[PDB]
C-alpha cells in the first residue's frame, strides 16, 4: 500500500537549493498526523485563515492574536519559515473599517470634503493595523502579502484594478500606503509580496505587470509577486506558468507560488465526484502527470523562485471542497495534493520527489 507521508523522503529537503516547501494551516491542525505531516516535510507555513485582517482585529482596537500566536508559536518551535497572509483584502475584512465618524458606510457620503475626509480615516486605520499586527510578528515573518487580490479578473477601468471598498474610497493609495507602513514597521529586509491569483492569463497579468511597474517608478517598496497557483490539470500552461514568473523576474522581483492546489475539476468545478472513494485512479494519475511538470518547471525557475507553498496539507482538509459542493448543490469532493485524506502519499507525490 501507499505509505504514509512519514514514512518517506522529505520534500523540503529533496527542495532544499531549490525553494521552501509551504503548507497553509489552522491552528486545531497543529498536532496529531496533520503535525507530523508539518515536521517531516515542510520548512514553511502559513496562516489559512487566521492572520486574515477580521481575525486580527474584528472590531477597532479589539485585537484577537490567539489563533495567529498559536501558528506563529509551532513555526518558532519547528524551525518552519512563516508567510503572512495578510494584511489587505476585500473580503473576511471587518465592517468597521468603511464607516465614517457619524457610523454611517463612506461609499454613501456625496460632500467631496467629507470623501476626503473618510480617505484620510480609512487609509489612518489601515495604517494603524499594519503597525501593530507588524510590530507583533516581524521576528517571525519572512515573507509579508502586503495586498491581496487587489487586481481585477476583467477591465472595469483601464488599469484593471479591483473596485473593492478600498479602490472606492481611495482609489490605488491604500496599496502603496499598505506597503510603505509594511516596510516601515517591518524594516529594509522584509520581502513584501503583492499576491494574486490567475496571475499566469491575460489580460489580468499585465494589469498586475503594469501595476507593479508603476508603483515601483514611485518607489513603492514591492519586492516580490504572489502566485496563488489556484490551477487546474491542463489549466494554465505551463508556458503561461513560465511566462508569468519570467515576466515579474526581469522587473528585479522575487515569486513565490503562494497557494498552489492541483483541482481535479475545472471552472466552475461541475461535474465533481461526489465522494473521494468515487474519484477513479485515473484521475489522480493525470494530476500525477501535471505535478511532474508543474516542479520541473519550478525547479527549472529556481533562480527566481524563493517558495512554493500548498493551499492545505492532505486531501481531508481543503477550500476546493466548498467549491465543489458550491456548483454541485452541495455534494463533492477534490483532492488538490499529494498526500491522500490518510496521509498516505499519492502518486503525485512519487513524481516530484523524484
Ligand atoms: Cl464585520
Ligand atoms: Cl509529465
Ligand atoms: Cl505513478
Ligand atoms: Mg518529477
Ligand atoms: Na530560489
Amino acid at each position: 500500500a501507499q505509505p504514509f507521508a512519514w514514512q518517506v523522503a522529505s520534500l523540503a529537503d529533496r527542495y532544499e537549493e531549490s525553494f521552501d516547501i509551504g503548507a497553509a494551516v489552522e491552528p486545531h491542525q497543529l498536532n496529531g498526523r496533520q503535525g507530523k505531516v508539518l515536521k517531516h516535510h515542510y520548512n514553511s507555513i502559513v496562516a489559512e485563515n487566521a492572520m486574515k485582517p477580521i481575525s486580527l482585529q474584528p472590531e477597532e482596537g479589539v485585537f484577537t492574536w490567539d489563533g495567529a500566536d498559536a501558528i506563529v508559536e509551532f513555526a518558532r518551535k519547528n524551525n518552519m519559515n512563516l508567510r503572512f497572509h495578510t494584511l489587505v483584502w476585500h473580503n473576511q475584512v471587518p465592517d468597521w473599517f468603511f464607516l465614517d465618524e457619524e457610523g454611517n458606510p463612506m461609499v454613501e457620503e456625496t460632500n467631496e470634503a467629507k470623501r476626503q475626509a473618510n480617505k484620510e480615516l480609512l487609509l489612518e486605520r489601515l495604517e494603524t493595523h499594519i503597525k501593530t499586527v507588524v510590530e507583533r510578528y516581524k521576528d517571525d515573518v519572512t515573507a509579508w502579502d502586503v495586498v491581496n487580490e487587489v487586481v481585477d479578473d476583467g477591465t472595469p477601468n483601464e488599469r484593471g484594478l479591483r473596485e473593492s471598498v478600498w479602490y472606492q474610497i481611495t482609489g490605488d493609495e491604500y496599496i502603496r500606503v499598505a506597503f510603505e507602513t509594511a516596510r516601515k514597521y517591518a524594516g529594509e529586509d522584509a520581502k513584501l509580496f503583492i499576491n494574486d491569483y490567475n496571475t499566469e492569463v491575460t489580460p489580468k497579468r499585465d494589469h498586475l505587470y503594469n501595476l507593479v511597474q508603476d508603483l515601483l517608478a514611485d518607489g513603492v517598496p514591492i519586492d516580490g509577486v504572489g502566485h496563488q497557483a489556484h490551477i487546474q490539470i491542463d489549466w494554465p500552461t505551463i508556458d503561461e506558468i513560465r511566462t508569468s514568473m519570467e515576466m515579474f523576474a526581469g522587473l528585479g522581483l522575487d515569486n513565490q507560488v503562494t497557494e498552489l492546489d492541483v483541482s481535479l475539476y475545472g471552472w466552475p468545478p461541475r461535474p465533481a465526484f461526489p465522494t473521494y472513494d468515487a474519484i477513479p485512479q485515473e484521475r489522480f494519475q493525470a494530476q500525477a502527470d501535471r505535478y511532474n511538470q508543474l516542479f520541473e518547471l519550478y525547479e527549472e525557475l529556481d533562480a527566481d523562485l524563493s517558495s512554493v507553498t500548498f493551499w492545505g496539507i492532505a486531501d481531508n482538509h481543503t477550500w476546493l471542497d466548498d467549491r465543489a459542493r458550491e456548483y454541485n448543490d452541495g455534494v463533492g469532493k477534490d483532492a488538490p495534493f499529494v498526500f491522500d485524506p490518510n496521509y498516505r502519499v499519492k502518486p503525485a507525490f512519487w513524481r516530484i520527489i523524484d
